[PDB]
Formats: structure tokens, sequence, C-alpha cells
């Protein structure tokens, strides 16, 4: 077999990216400042963190085993609990004490036959008393919110229609439905997309099969009152390339950024309309809604070239690290229209941004606050000379958060400091009476001076100021998505505004 | 109540001394080099690590909650398991989410009445399928070797005669007895010493009550074939000073270093002889044995002033940090002699040393190999300009290990590097056929460059060279004592030579 290294080597696991791989508890975390005593609930986040050194050299950050952090808040005290998801991958490699799963999304490179290849490392959501650890090539893994015990692969009482479950389901605050989909829904390289929803009782509601114009990556999607919307990233999969040891994904300069629109309820596959936005990279959806005229306003990060530069086009053509910027775009769509091409989008701010969050109490409805990560190249904001040699590679950099008010147009910027970077933020309603976007924001910080992580707490009244700074004595390697589960919310999700 | 800080402040918890306070697992530790595949067993060590910030400012290092590390070795793989001892202190302070126990060994400063004040932080030994977490003001706490679960305060099936159990019991390799004692055996300020042993069946054998000339600290002791020996450190306890908020311990320049000698079997209290060594500090016992003439050779670290400088004499007279050196002393005693004063000891090497270990297969018998920590002030060995501002205070420094052959007089010295310091080493017999002192040595390293810990593995054939270097991604705060439990030894202790 390919030799399994006994320590981590490569830029993707160097410095702050070096895996720690701890599981357990750190209770009563050190706090500078004061955590508001009214805050009660848990911040769950997930990071890729390889448990064993890969036999693939420069294994991308996206292929690391999912490790779940939970920050449990009550009366101004906070405890950390940390535990790996017991994926099939994790368990079999642990038993073997060596890596066995090979390249990202390529089963033909695995050293043993896997039934489920999930690393469960992309998102961690709350649904009906369980956490669901998500990875878009697989079903979810279900976990205990309190202990982080892994229950196992989850199929919604045998109702799951698809081989795949998106990392970005949406939670309707009014209907209490979880709105889902999966792409490559019938296996590697398939153009099948399964759109499906579950009601708050756990029963499957919608199930609609449709066909993608290309086998392209659909990472995120958007839900409005009457429509679901699928933006396709121009990364394309050829199974025959994979069979020869090639990458699952490869960029295609020849195609638009397709944006499918399906009616949300009672449709068939042939009701989908594949609109054609100008070529570019579909980033994360902040939110979408229908305006007064019945048109879809889709707000999302959007870039003009391949953000995932490590999977270039057929001739190796693509951008370099740090070259591509994504911007906060509004796209307008009309399901009625028969004009397939779409106009260039209007942009809401000029910042290089990603990881947008809203107040999820207005998800699927008109929103007017958005919180997002920014990467500000303005001199001095990040001390690159100090940070870069300690940072390693593979992971996106964000050196502040921004709060946009869409009514006023005001932006507030939180800048943790010249030697700190941020992950994705969460928003927490102040209480169940609070106005849209009024509450607290938390965000995990990489502190390159200490080589430690910190959890910052911010009041939306003044995002520039840390109300508290929770000081972890270990590193939490840069991660992907996270969510707040408030104690006062019985189903884990906030009440509609 | 005194306010409980919400983060750690002070030299005693700064830099590398900052508590981490994690519990759990890191499996499959990164290894540079190669761990010998024949090594099978567990290295258990204990560190003081305050779980909550004290309300006492500059609480000494000795008053931190005991956290047990276990390094589990098999076929060249190693896993870390880490867990706090569930002392009464730990549990009640966890329940309260604030510190409640006050000053070192002073119940009059506690905010609540404790039954047991143990931090269980000094040593961790194996006895009859349990670990015993030791602290000399208390009985042991018993723990599971495999899971590190705390069973609770342990009293040897209700046979424990003493309120106190030494942190330095001795394990007779021939009789398989655990030889024990406790000082302050009837409570704070008592001059009662209980000497007691247990046979390998768990039944109590010896129990002898004797009287100390002063209420002085007896940290370590020594056991030979026919005698037990109690060196008394000139730190003295006055309960009335304690009732006023004062220190449990205070140095006394007016008294000798008493060395009691009792016959090991069948004695009464009045059989003890209190010999009077020249005034000085009784450090750790390497080992003691009876020679050809029936005389006791007691080999121990010995200093000429108060090593514990933070508890000075009644007028605050005492040394400064880094001033006092301890040296490897041989003392000769004769139980027959009626001459109480003893000669100045002969010294075995020149080095400033502490933490001596032998091959425990010859404990109580003549030994000819000793392994010990050294602190070499010679310029270059330690890059103090770099280390000191990152180190914090409270804990002893050691910048190498030494191996002395007592027959040949040869010394080998392991120097981890200019920016690394060491804890106490363990010795591991190569196999059950191995000669005295032939095997492997492990030692935990503080790496001030990475701010990480590392576990070094050395072959006694060449102590200057690391056979393997196990790289932890977290800090293990400097600790106290540790032990090896070999898999091939059914009762946890090696077979007599
Ligand atoms: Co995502
Ligand atoms: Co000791």
């Amino acid at each position: 077999l390919p030799p399994a290294p006994r320590y981590f080597q490569g830029e993707n696991t160097a410095g702050f990216m070096r895996p720690v791989r701890f599981e357990g508890d750190i209770t009563n975390l050190e706090v500078v400042g004061e955590i508001p005593k009214s805050i009660e609930g848990t911040f769950y986040r997930v990071m890729p963190e390889p448990h064993l050194p890969s036999f693939i050299p420069n294994d991308p950050w996206f292929n690391g085993d999912g490790n779940i952090s939970g920050f449990y808040f009550k009366d101004g005290h906070v405890d950390l609990k940390q535990r790996y998801v017991r994926t099939e991958k994790f368990v079999r490699e642990a038993e073997a004490r060596r890596s066995l799963l090979g390249k990202y999304r390529n089963r033909y490179t695995d050293l043993v036959e896997f039934k489920i290849r999930s690393t469960a490392n992309t998102n961690i959501v709350y649904w009906r008393g369980q956490l669901l650890a998500l990875k878009e090539d697989s079903p979810p893994y279900a976990m205990d919110p309190e202990t982080l015990e892994t229950f196992g692969v989850y199929d919604f009482d045998g109702q799951l229609p698809s081989l795949t479950f998106t990392a970005h389901p949406k939670f309707d605050p009014v209907t209490r439905e979880m709105v889902c989909f999966g792409y490559e829904a019938k296996g590697d390289g398939t153009r099948d997309i399964c759109y499906y929803s579950f009601g708050p009782d756990g029963k499957i509601a919608e199930t609609v099969w449709l066909v993608s114009p290309v086998c392209g990556m659909i990472h995120d999607f958007a839900v409005t009152e009457n429509f679901v919307i699928f933006p396709i990233i121009p990364l394309v999969c050829d199974v025959e390339r994979m069979k020869q040891g090639g990458d699952h994904w490869q960029w295609d300069y020849s195609i638009p950024m397709y944006i499918g629109v399906l009616p949300r309820r009672g449709a068939q596959g042939s009701d989908v309309k594949w609109f054609e936005a100008p070529h570019g990279f579909a980033g994360h959806v902040a939110n979408a809604f229908e305006d007064d005229k019945g048109h879809i306003q889709l707000q999302m990060a959007y870039a003009k070239d391949n953000v995932f530069f490590w999977w270039p086009d057929a001739n190796g053509k693509g951008p370099r690290p740090g070259e591509v910027e994504a911007h906060f775009a509004n796209f307008v769509l009309d399901y009625q229209s028969d004009k397939l091409p779409l106009a260039e989008p209007t942009y809401l701010v000029d910042d290089d941004m990603e990881f947008p969050r809203i107040d999820d109490r207005v998800a699927t409805r008109k929103h007017k606050h958005t919180f997002f990560c920014i990467f500000d190249r303005k001199p001095g904001v990040t001390d690159f000379e100090f940070v870069m040699p300690r940072a390693g590679g593979g992971a996106p950099m964000s050196n502040g958060l921004a709060h946009l008010n869409h009514e006023t147009g005001d932006i507030q910027r939180y800048l943790p400091g010249p030697r700190k970077l941020t992950g994705e933020c969460i928003f927490i309603p102040r209480n169940s009476e609070a106005a849209e976007g009024d509450g607290y924001v938390m965000v995990l910080l990489a502190n390159y001076e200490d080589m430690c992580s910190e959890l910052a707490v911010l009041d939306t009244k003044d995002l520039t100021n840390e109300v508290a700074l929770i000081k972890l004595p270990v590193r939490l390697r840069p991660g992907l998505h996270g969510n707040w589960v408030d104690k006062s919310d019985v189903d884990g999700h906030p009440a509609p505004l």
C-alpha cells in the first residue's frame, strides 16, 4: 500500500493549519470582558481536521475529517465540548491507524471499498433534537446535541430519497420546514438533482427530481415563499476522468453560471427553468425573497473567475492564490420570463466578502441585515509579514466582519486586529422580542500571535467592540460552517418575525 | 465572598505555565523517528493544573488540581488520554464554577468546609489494578488505569490507619509490598507519623505510630531490606499561625535535617532513632540500601538552603529564585550507632540535580544506575534570553537528564536543546531479561519555541540521542511525578533482578 506518514507534512497542515485532533472538554473557559448573562444556548461549528496523515500529498482542506465544537453558554459562563464525527471513514481509519480514503470525492483512489465517503465536515445543523453533520456527497450523520455522540448515518426514518444531502438546507421560519436538496443524486457524475423538504413533524413533503444542464457543483441554494433556486458553479465532473485517478472537479470557461428556478410546491422536473447568468463562481447565498412584483431577489457572493483555483480547467488554466475576489451580488430572476440570459448583477458593497449570515427569522422573506466575512487588503489591517509564515495554506482568509443595513446602507466593520483572522459568524437574537438583526454576533478568531483560538462576542448596537473575548488555550483549526441553537427555542430554530 | 477572577493572571500562570485544562483524548500522536515496537505499556504522569482561577493571588504551583496524562504505547503507536482527578475540591468548585479552596494546606482560608482537601497532584502510581493519585495531606484517590475515571477517596478496604498517605510509597520488587507512611497523620500540625505497609494481596502488614521531633515536612522516604528512613525537611508547621491566615510551612534555621531510622518489621514507635544531619533541604530519594557492613546508604538530592524559598523563615529570611542548588548526596547511617550527629555527606556528581529515578527492579537493594534531571547554568546550554520571558514561574527547571553508572563512574548527558526543558524521566526495562539500567528512558519536554510539549524516547545504550520524538500539539504544563506500567508485568511492577 502507499506509505502512511507518521507526522503531517505540507503547507496544508503547517503552522496554524497543523491538526490538533483533540476530543473532549474544556469547561469554564477564560473570559476577558463579560458575556451577557441573558445569552443561553450553544454555538456549534465544524472544522475539517485530518485524524491521520493522508497518503495523498497536499490533500485539500475540504477532505479532512469533521470535528464538531460546541460552545455551551449559560449565565455568562461557557464550556467547550469537542468531538469527531464517527463517519465510516473515521472509524475504519482509526481501526487501521492509517489513512484509507484517497482523493476528494474519488472512490477509485480509495484503498478499501467505502459504502459512505462522508467526512461530515462542512456544516452542523439542528433538526428535531439531533445535530446533522453535513457533507454534500453523502447523507447527514446524526449526533447528540448534548454529548456530541455520533448516532450514525441518518435517513429520516427511511424517507431520504437521494444519495446526497446538501450542506446548506434552509429553515423556513413560518412553515418550520427544512428545505433540502442533493446534486449528483444518483451517484458520481449524475446530473440528477433531488429537491425535497421535511415538515416540522419529520414527514417528507416535497420530492422532485430534475436534471442539471451539466454535472456541475451546486454547493448552496436559495428558497423563497414560492420558489427554490439552484446556482451552479462551473466546476464540472467527468466520471471517466475520475476512473483514471483524476479530479472530481474541473473548471469550464465555456458555460454560464446556470441558475435554476423551480416552483417550491407541487412541481415536476420539467418545470425547472435554467437561467444563464454571466459566467462566474456561485458563492454562498445570504438569502433570497420575492419582492412586491413577484420577482426573485437572490443575494449571494459572486466572483468572476474560479475561487477553487486548485481545480483548474482542462488545460490547467486558472487563477492564483488570493487573486480572485467575491462580491455581494443581487441577481433578479422572473420565473415567468422566457429570456434565459440574465443581466450582470448589482453589487451591494465593494468589499471582498464571503460567509454571509442573516437573521434567520426572516429566511425566505425580505431581509434587511446581512453579516459577512471580509478580506480587506488595505495596508495594515492584516500584518501579512507576520501572519503568512505562521498560517499555512488551503483555507480562506477573512480579517473582519461587516454588518450591512440594507435600508440605511450603513456598514459597520469589526476588525479583530492585525494578527488575527476570523471564521464564519453567527447571529443571536437579543431575546424573542428583538428587532431584525438586533442581538449578539459570535465569531471564532485565529490569533497568530498566541497560536490560539478565541471566541469573540459582539453586540450589534456596536459591532466594532468586543463585549467579551473567550480565550481558548488550544487551536481550533480554521473551519467551515456553524450555527446557534438557542435554549428558548423548542425546535432549535428562532421564531418568525 | 472574595471575587473569583474569570481569567488567569500572575507569573505562576503565564506563558508555558498558563493552564490549558483539557480532558479527553488525542490518539495516534505524531512521531518523528521511530518508537521501538517492543515497548508496550503506559506512561502515567500528573501535573498541577488549576481548573478555576484562584481567589488567592500567586497560589503556589503545588496547589493546582491534579490532571492525569496517560501515554498508551503499542507496536510503535502512542495515544494520549488526559483527565482530572475528581477530588472533592474539583467537584465542588466545578459545581460552583469558582474557586473555594484557599491557601496551600490552610483550611482556615477555605470558603466552605472541606472533608478532603487533596488536589491529588503529586504522584500517580499503580496498585492492584487501580491508579492511586497521591497528595501528602490526604488519602489517595483511586482511578481506572484504562479510562482515567475517578472511583473516589481510597482507604484500602477500610484498613488505612492514617489521615495521610505519602506521595512516595516504595514498591519492594522481592516481597511485592507497597511500603507507605503519612506525616501529620492525625491532622494539621500533628507530629504523628504512621508507617504502614500492604502485602501484594492487599492486606495491611505493618502499622507503627511514631513521633516526629518537630512538625516538619517529610516529602519522601527510603526503604531498605530491614529499615525505613524518614528525612525531615526543616519546614515547620504552626497551626496558630495558620488560624491567622499564615502559611502552613515556615523554614527553621535553628534545627538539623533530622533523619529517622525505624526497623522495617515488628517495631514500636520508641524504636525510632532521630539522627541529625547537617542543616539543609531533604530532596528526593533516589534509593537506599544496606551494604556489606549492615550500614544504610541513603542516596538523595540535598541542598544547603531552603529550595521552597516562597515559604521563608519567621523573619522572611530565605534564598532567591534560582540561587539554591541540590546535589546528589550519599549519607551513611547505622541504626546501631548512638551518635546522633551525622557527617556531611559525600556527593556522587557535581551537577545541580533533582528527580532521581533508578531501575526499580533493585529498589531497596544495591543499585548502580541512577537517572536524574540536571540544571546546567553553563552559558549556551539553555537560551535563557529566549526561554525565561515565555516560561512563567513556580516550577523547577531542568535542561537535561544524566545517567550515572555507579560502578564505572561514567555519566551520559541528554540535552534536548537550548530552547527546551525537561520533566521527570521514567525508565523502562528493555524486556524481562534486561540488565540493570538497560532499556529506554522517556521524558516530557517543554518546547519554548513551539509552545508545545513533546515526549522524547531514548535508548540507554546512548542517552545523547533521541530514538523518537512524540510531538504533542498542546502544552502539558510542567508537572510532578510519573510512572511506567509495563504490559508484561501483571501487577504493574517489574520483576526483581
Ligand atoms: Co458552504
Ligand atoms: Co516528590
